[PDB]
């Protein structure tokens, strides 16, 4: 299924997508990304919409 | 400013924004993501709407 990665960051926002066969595999793809752009918050995950969120 | 990185990836799809004082400073920016996320693809560049687009 498609996820989507919301980015409510102080210097980066935005939004990204990835397709994976489990919500677990796009998490640990998410993290890693997260990292990458420096966006350390909190997490929140949707299912009905597949959505993780990382806020500042 | 605020610019945004419009990624289409074949793995990677979205979008990113960030403040910067110069185009330059933006572009510089977006393409270590870029990087980050593995889309490695032809860049277009719109002033119009400060929006880079990276397209696999
Ligand atoms: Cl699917
Ligand atoms: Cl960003
Ligand atoms: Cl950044
Ligand atoms: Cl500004
Ligand atoms: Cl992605
Ligand atoms: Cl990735
Ligand atoms: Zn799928
Ligand atoms: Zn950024
Ligand atoms: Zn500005
Ligand atoms: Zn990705």
């Amino acid at each position: 299924m498609t996820y989507k990665l919301i980015l409510n960051g102080k210097t980066h926002k935005g939004e990204l997508t990835t397709e994976a066969v489990d919500a677990a595999t796009a998490e640990k793809h998410f993290k890693q990304h997260a990292n990458d752009l420096g966006v350390d918050g909190e997490w929140t995950y949707d299912d009905a919409t597949k959505t993780f969120t990382v806020t500042e």
